[PDB]
DNA sequence: CTGCAGGGTTTTTGTTCCAGTCTGTAGCACTGTGTAAGACAGGCCAGATC
């Protein structure tokens, strides 16, 4: 980092993973690593979520079911709650 | 000092191919929603005329 890139370790270390992983890999790798510091989501805009709802034919209780489930596990809730829809 | 020509430079950006590994799509034969009445013709028995 010192010889060629002055010494900014954060930028160096984050980049390191990609080639070792992506040498023989996933897709998952592109994703987990792509989430990082920039981003994000944050929240899927309520309109997009709404689209997913009425276009995949999700019942309000079924949808809310999904919301609760995705939110409790690893959440980081993605979907927007009912009242905002 | 300037102007641009045409070279130096590193550093993008991509290049050809062979093992594969993942991922999204087309190929499959094939499905869902059209859903109830009347009109016209002919026969013929009933039933009223008279």
């Amino acid at each position: 980092a010192e010889k060629e890139e002055g010494g900014d370790v954060k930028s160096v270390c984050l980049t390191l993973f990609l080639l070792a992983l992506r040498a023989g890999n996933e897709h998952k790798q592109a994703d987990e690593l792509e989430a990082m510091m920039q981003g994000r989501g944050f929240g899927l805009h309520p309109a997009v979520c709404l689209a997913i709802r009425v276009n995949t034919f999700l019942s309000c209780s079924q949808y809310h079911k999904m919301y609760r489930t995705v939110k409790a596990t690893s959440g980081r809730q993605i979907f927007q709650p009912l009242h905002t829809l």
